[PDB]
């Protein structure tokens, strides 16, 4: 009764977060960024589309330009057509198996070497080319490009390395095991402009587990992207396991979605883009080999609640950095803060007072910046046409800020905006800028106001509650509970951190597959379970049958 | 929590459960209970009377029953929403406790009931219904109320000042979960694993299951399963389709059956997108065309009984039934000269009166008309030749003889399309093509659910598993394609077959959550500043 199928013991791995450095004067991390932005001023990178190891332009020549400075064209690149678009597929395709077959370990061990070189050579590099390209800080760098990314390479190979150890119950005369198979075809990567680290998941992931992806990466974060594909070929990839191909945007989904070999899309980005997707694919289902999975996270319109227990300070201080790092740039970021009115003359007048220390400017020749420039010219207007609102409204008065200037760079000046229609507009779409929503409720309809936190707006991402009161701090987290997917109780609204505060959220905000936490590898395996009998069967009657 | 399979028990004469299974069956003989949709705790009628008839004595009305219409329906789902909110919040160990009790009752008091529904209201035999309405179903209601309450055990790094902690949430809205006939325990399993979950449910069950269904659905309430947490809502299929895809609440459909029923689904929620609250989640089983591919080298006693089973028990009505049978030219005389003859030997009649029935009538007059159409491609294709059965009589019941069809084609028609009826095709290959012919099997249908091997030589074995990696979720060396146990085999297959979410295995249950994490810290913030910009 030999087994002719073995299985090799599962091992494991430990990994920890990536510390956060500190860059104090002087210190070898802060030279090494100061260096690696000296290296990027001025310079522009020609970035081409990357199939298997072929180089590939076209003709549509693109441009990513510096937030904080447009004349500094960062990077030149190139959309693929539709006809690279479908050589890359047909390439990825024919890679597929021998990539699959590999043992996980070994998939594994690419994204551990990747992070290892994040982490220490190419971390100044990975640094500059986001606060240069897509106009981050150093911190807001260091949280993305390093600490994240690495992250995610290093927790999303534990859990997939121990994700093979979780198998069925064998019983005589058989032994049953799974297979953690690749999903049978390529996955699209589709990713935002503002977070580094993002690119780096919604490609790596799936790959990691055995996909082969066409990874189209935001225009607008091209530099920092190419840098982390190119650090996932050095660290062993293989050709044609992630393709790098820039594209247009509805270029990209009408060809992604025509393959009859499209098995997975892994987005993130907006609302819209991501049901035109879902759309696509289920007008084309009749094509498909196998059914298509889709995995979007998308925005959010986020609160800060507080009550009127509330330590004042940590309510300033944690909605500041909230609403307006990286220029309130990010899904998570507080846009609707709620206060009591017995709080509102502490909490007004500390918001004002900070607001005019917070330097908005140059975060390559100023690491004073709070925050810079905005992304784009579409972002400037988008958030300029909310400004221009608050001034017409009659239930909007600006507080604060409210100044833009697109001269040199996207400058938007943190504006803080108070509205007494806990209904308006404002406080439920998503602008994605530095603009904070404020809205004083009477202490006595607490209960009343926690219902609107609810109610107000489609979305489901983030939101946190500033109370001391331990029964407030229960009650709102029970009636709050489907408002946030990721909640928080006395801290800010944004800074989740891989295998801490796995990130993501229902209602309009996505499919919540919590990338951050060990669950979200499952979307991207379709598991195959075998079982081997070692035993002759016997009649196919059944003795009852006699 | 510790959970371990329900025995399939032997039926040996004058054993206790013979004995029960056969008092059940006499209590049912001549019997229709009327079925009320019942919403909450109310048993609600309306005038769209349905009728389900036993498979094998159709003039037997066994259950009258009615639709749901849209505005019962519409009832439902707002009674459902208004008490979801109490059923997530409660603790997941307290949820599991009504299924495990049910599985308690299933297992003892109410076994002999829920078999002897399945075997008159489904047409099984007393081991196909004992596999299914109790051990299956069992088994389910065990294995994830432990993988739910072992998951709530998944928890995030805590690094002070701050903890975090997962909350596994059901999912905002309410669950349609809609299903087959061919298992009374898929049912149970559609409905209870969102349930379970902190989910609400509109559960509509399969017409010719309905008797069997409704017996889950009492032991359910029974266990203590509060109201509106799933509502029995039988109805019309397009109308129930209709109406919860045109819901804002929609979060979820739990679906087993016909590719085309579920690819219609996808697109209902696709069309509405813009009006849902958040994005629907679609969980899918379908069908499969299942392969048993033979090697030189195989034990052939075990290819001939493992592929009989398969392929014919319950009368082919698995998705995991065996219908393509690849063999070698070498060993084609054997196998073919035993298939044969065992063929002769079995019996298709009552199973409630003839316990040596080894099948019995398939479902319905649409699945008979199907499989009918089938025998007829059979009798017409020059490729096809039928080498034993191809009766069939709806007289009294929907009867089926086993068939076994020989295809000089490796492309016809017959090797690529679903069926579900008693009807085997078989290729015969050269024994030198084994290798072209391994990858016909891969190659020839859309599909990718079950499939077994059978060889005694372990290259070939290693050769054929990686060969066919896609081919088969459920892929077997050396036993037949059907029978997956909970916990053993977790069930589920890709390519046309579905989305594979493995109901069986650990990782079911994820599909009917959406986590949420909590940070709390526990120290003031501080500044916003950060040191490196002074
Ligand atoms: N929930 C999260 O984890 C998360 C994280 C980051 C950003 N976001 C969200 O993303 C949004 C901002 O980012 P954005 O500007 O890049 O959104 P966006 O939808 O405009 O673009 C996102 C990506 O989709 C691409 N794209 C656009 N149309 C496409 C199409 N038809 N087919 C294929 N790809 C297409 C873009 O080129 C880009 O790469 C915000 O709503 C923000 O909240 C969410
Ligand atoms: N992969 C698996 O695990 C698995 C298990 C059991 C059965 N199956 C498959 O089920 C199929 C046969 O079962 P079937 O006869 O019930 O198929 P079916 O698709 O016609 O019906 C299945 C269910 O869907 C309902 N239905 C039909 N149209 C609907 C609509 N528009 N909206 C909502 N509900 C609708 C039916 O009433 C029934 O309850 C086979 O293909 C078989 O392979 C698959």
């Amino acid at each position: 009764g030999s087994h002719m199928l073995r299985w090799k013991h599962t091992s494991s791995l430990k990994v920890a977060n990536e510390p956060i450095l500190a860059f104090s004067q002087g210190s070898p991390e802060r030279d090494a960024l100061q260096k690696a932005l000296k290296d990027l001023k001025g310079q522009t990178e020609a970035i081409p589309c990357v199939v298997g190891d072929e180089e590939v332009w076209t003709s549509d020549i693109q441009y990513q330009l510096s937030p904080f400075n447009h004349a500094h064209k960062v990077a030149k690149f190139c959309y693929a057509d539709k006809a690279l678009l479908n050589r890359a597929i047909d390439a990825a395709l024919a890679a597929r198996k021998e990539w699959d077959l590999k043992p996980m370990a070994d998939r594994a061990q690419v994204f551990l070497k990747a992070a290892d070189m994040l982490s220490g050579p190419r971390r100044a590099e990975v640094l500059a080319k986001t606060m240069v390209g897509q106009g981050k800080t150093v911190i807001q760098a260091e949280i993305d490009a390093a600490a994240e990314l690495i992250d995610f390479f290093r927790f999303n190979a534990k859990f997939a390395v121990e994700l093979e150890g979780e198998q069925p119950i064998s019983v005589p005369p058989s032994t049953n095991h799974t297979v953690y198979r690749g999903l049978e075809g390529f996955v699209a990567a589709i990713s935002p402009f503002n977070f580094t680290a993002i690119g780096g998941n919604l490609a790596g992931a799936p790959a990691l587990m055995g996909n082969v992806v066409l990874w189209k990466p935001s225009d607008t974060a091209m530099l920092a992207s190419y840098a982390v594909y190119r650090i996932l070929r050095e660290a062993g990839l293989p050709p044609n396991i992630i393709q790098f191909v820039p594209a247009d945007g509805p270029t990209f989904g009408d060809t992604v979605t025509s393959s009859e070999h499209l098995c997975g899309i892994n987005f993130t980005g907006s609302v819209p883009t991501f049901k035109h997707l879902w759309r696509q694919v289920a007008q084309n289902l009749d094509r498909f080999r196998t059914f298509p999975r889709l995995a979007g996270e998308c925005g959010g319109k986020n609160f800060h609640f507080v009550h009127s227990s509330a330590d004042v300070d940590s309510v300033v201080s944690g909605t500041l950095r909230s609403a307006f790092e990286y220029g309130g740039q990010k899904c998570s970021a507080c846009s609707r803060l709620y206060v009591p009115k017995s709080l509102w003359p502490q909490i007004k007048g500390r918001l004002l007072e900070e607001h005019s220390r917070i330097k908005v400017g140059d975060p390559a020749e100023d690491f004073g910046t709070f925050f810079s420039a905005v992304i784009d010219a579409k972002a400037f207007a988008r958030i300029k046409k909310w400004l221009e609102h608050a001034r017409s409204s009659p239930s909007l008065s600006i507080l604060a800020g409210g100044q833009c200037n697109e001269s040199v760079g996207y400058y938007v000046e943190p504006c803080i905006i108070e509205s007494k229609d806990p209904q308006e507009p404002i406080m439920k779409e998503e602008i994605f800028g530095p603009v904070l929503t404020v809205y004083v409720y009477p202490d006595d309809k607490y209960r009343e106001t926690l219902k609107l936190v609810d109610s107000t707006t489609s979305y489901g991402l983030t939101g946190a509650v500033f109370a001391q009161d331990k029964a407030i701090v229960q009650e709102a987290t029970r009636m709050l509970r489907n408002a946030a997917g990721n909640f928080y109780i006395n801290d800010k609204s944004t800074g989740s951190v891989v295998g801490q505060q796995p990130f993501g959220g229902a209602r309009a905000s996505g499919t919540n597959d919590k990338p951050g936490g060990p669950h979200y590898i499952l979307r991207w395996t379709s598991p195959q379970v075998i079982k081997e009998t070692h035993k002759p069967l016997g009649d196919w009657r059944y003795s009852y049958m006699q």
